[PDB]
């Protein structure tokens, strides 16, 4: 029958308002404030955490402050292991109330909530990002959120820790937690290698032209949303590739210029005319490598016929020292994909190349180059096939 | 007096949390999951629907699963008619509870909820998109959401069905249901007709250059959000025009290049110089035709002085074989409007035309052309006049 | 201990659903409908306001309609002063219920809610935009939202009023209240002054080329979201500068063309070649002046190393009459900052200038110029340092 949830005679239940808060959170779970490690109160038998608030699939969880230590987690028996400190909801457990709402003594022992140590495969099997308490097809009773990588040493030592920033809603994303910017950078200058195909380094290090003969690897300001993407973990691909952590339709914006752009000089033989040289800037996706996503999670397989390369800018050099370009596109990306940008031209400098024979500032380079990658849509349901192939 | 809704001594009512869920839904109503037709359990006297969840102006509605058939709708008396299967809320009705919260027997017969067949004019008069239970000026007691076009044949036959996808929150839009992408496409190539003004086909079919003498109508990947826009229903305008289904401020992104671009050849008579040829790419809106919106609904009239054409790219050809362009603009669009893109140039190929005299690959064409149309703002209240004219 | 908020044995409190509604409002407070001044029922002793709804840090406030006047505020004792009419929540007060839920006589005198007159410094000390009832570090018990600037004259006169539009969620922003468009304009034409550095007027008045010898100051359609930005209050900077009212990551889109663009004419001395002229379009931020934000509020100080200028377009003129450009960038902006756009070129018209020696339509100018400024991300927590410098 047709059942009302929010109607005059309805009873508003706990799952109901949890389902409402989950909707209000754009189906994202995470720590809203605090819940960071407290090293001062951390020993070889206990791990301490500061007070804070978290939302796990619409259920509000709080670590209360008093007097510190705000909370203590038992580390006894954990040694010579890398574990995940997890916040877990277990709906098979029973919450035990005590006292009364009449007196001012009502209290609850929330046995449905746990702070625990799990190994990577156990967490993955009950990770909120892949499974749900509210799931249509496979509804779960136990769900977890990883907070920290905890590396325990020998018995009697305090452990090493690494925050799982993808599970903390810190800032930059308040208001649109499941969307917004994935990656962005400030303007940078990058030397064009004398090759037909090359990636543009989008991860914070560019080969900056410094003199008339030399270029040097120089850092530039870059930012990544750890919930949406991360720098490739393999050092071969780390300067150029992003790993996508979340499926969706993304917008890619690029702008910059090609400086010291090559062309065929106007001479009497070519009727005093500029011979333009073809170049293109492409964005690309690649899913050949599995397990690139956080925790080595299984990649989300793209639909059949999915794109791999897309031209953003395709034109000829125009005989000027510097020529500007700009491009904006929406593209489908999948969890576990590599995402990168490529510059493409011919290799014959006297005939078809957009680059010259010079080096450093005297050689062809990208100048004032920048990009923004933003999640703008999801790939749930029908969209996966209708919108996911391009 | 100043009344509190969420305060210590307040009583949180059903309309209250419905108003909260409606806000959390960005004032969009629709089926969240399931509620699709069940043909196997559909006869000539009954129409079956699968289990699912829907939100109608903040009221949660559920069709429960058990044993199938999840729900049955009476089709007796319906013959030789095209009807709308609607989910309706009727606040004039009384919900009948039974049993008790003490025993485990509390149940409700939600007579305020109906699955029914309505004709187009009846649905339009109580459609959630145009009228509201929460409305300030004209508050309603009965509101409906159309789910399927149901075409009943002769007495004794099973009917034909067409899903009303604008009223299903399937995917691509979870998290920002009233906004996001309206339309997007992959890169395509389109031959420029030897005319002064022409539309660029944005609906999935382009006139692709295939040989040195010929171009052929070729499909390209395109996607449309049915809640925001649809392909024009008139075949004359179907390859080029979108119909806007929702008012708002939209962002239009375009990029591509003009290939085999025409110019005046450098000769001794013009001092060995390139004679550039003017062209422009414009976006346009037109509201002369009423009833283009879904169900033939009345168009929303734009404010006085509203724009009709906007230049996105305006420049000269530069003497190169291929020249890239890009443009991004925010524009106001109204429910019932036609939206389209136009390429504009001169008609004299030896003097002012951006196009040449060739055909197919030998003729001037758009190459790597793509666009994204996105809803980025609404036109409610004051914005209608301050932001709605451009 | 781990406390549940939305769990089976939990008690859902007023602060809880207020915290839920605040999240659903993207942490924005404001009037949702009505609450505008009622001049007809306004005397020299009372100020009247129409019925309406407002949300203040998740608490729903309503002014009820009956018979008018919907509400009356005591103006006795207020004379020869500019005051702020404020809606205030005071959690130190006690809400007084009466009657019973059994009979149909339950009512509450919400003493925690006040409509009052405050001076600018008092409002600033308890303004919702800077302080919170839900705040982690400095939780407050009293918070206010300014609705109108009320200027009282001599005793016996009705006052003058100015609506505080930043605190009214009117339209354009329903669904994404804390984000969306900050500023946008229609295409305009603007004469390039014969200087090295100049601002592009983004506030609705351009110096439009009208004849072969003259340009004239002409209005163009522009829109600003008062919650996000305002026109600079100092007349020296009013045609060009915006004041940012809210911190965040913003997207800036620009497009247009440079018409009657200057270049070195091809002659026998330069081997019949076009000598390109360098120009750049930059966006800029400046925080040297404090108190530019609404109510003269203290500016939010940017992180150390913050950007001040960013190149959007950097290239040479290409020998054509008109050359198009486009650019999209994400930038950090802070409350109290000035934001503006600059056109930059050389000053020698016979050597390095992108502009010529002509005036009006015969002189170099921006044609079909437009922009969109949009808030796309916040700068809360860690983002302030990681994302706030660029
Ligand atoms: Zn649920
Ligand atoms: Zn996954
Ligand atoms: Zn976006
Ligand atoms: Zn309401
Ligand atoms: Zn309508
Ligand atoms: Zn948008
Ligand atoms: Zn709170
Ligand atoms: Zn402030
Ligand atoms: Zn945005």
């Amino acid at each position: 029958v047709l059942k009302g949830i929010n109607f005059d005679r309805s009873i508003v239940t706990p799952e109901n308002e949890a389902s409402i808060l989950d909707l209000a959170m754009q189906n994202r779970s995470g720590v809203l404030d605090g819940m960071t490690i407290d090293i001062l109160n951390t020993t070889s038998n206990q791990l301490a955490l500061f007070h804070g608030t978290a939302v796990l699939q619409g259920y509000g969880i709080e670590i209360t402050r008093a007097a510190a230590p705000d909370v203590l987690v038992d580390t006894t028996g954990q040694s010579n292991e890398t574990m995940l400190l997890c916040l877990t909801i277990d709906l098979n457990q029973v919450n035990v109330p005590s006292g009364t709402v009449g007196t001012n003594t009502y209290a609850v022992d929330y046995k449905q909530i746990r702070l625990e140590f799990l190994d990577v495969p156990t967490l993955l099997k009950q990770y909120w990002r892949d499974h749900s308490l509210h799931d249509l097809i496979d509804p779960r009773r136990v769900i977890s959120m990883p907070l920290y990588w905890i590396t325990f040493g020998q018995t009697g030592t305090t452990p090493l820790y690494e925050q799982i920033k993808s599970n903390y809603i810190d800032g930059g994303n308040s208001g649109n937690p499941a969307y917004g910017i994935a990656a962005r950078c400030e303007n940078f200058n990058h030397f064009i290698n004398k090759v037909a195909v090359q990636s543009i380094p989008i991860n914070g290090v560019a080969n900056r032209p410094v003199s008339s003969t030399a270029s040097q690897l120089t850092n530039y300001k870059v930012w990544r949303n750890p919930y949406l993407c991360s720098q490739d973990p393999r050092d071969k691909f780390a300067p150029d590739n992003l790993v996508i952590e979340e499926d969706g339709i993304y917008r890619i914006d690029i702008s910059g210029s090609i400086n010291i752009a090559n062309y065929t000089f106007p001479a009497s033989g070519n009727s005093w005319r500029v011979g333009g040289r073809y170049f293109q800037i492409v964005c690309a996706r690649n899913s050949s490598a599995n397990n690139l996503a956080e925790f080595g999670a299984e990649q989300h397989l793209p639909p059949s016929g999915v794109w791999t390369r897309r031209v953003l800018v395709g034109e000829y050099t125009a005989g000027m020292t510097e020529q500007a370009f700009s491009s904006v596109a929406t593209i489908s990306l999948f969890k576990g994909d590599n995402f990168f940008l490529q510059f493409e031209t011919g290799t014959n400098t006297s005939r078809d190349s957009a680059y010259n024979n010079g080096y450093g500032t005297s050689g062809t380079h990208l100048r004032n180059f920048s990009y923004t990658l933003e999640r703008v849509g999801d790939l749930n349901g029908t969209a996966y096939y209708d919108n996911g192939t391009f």
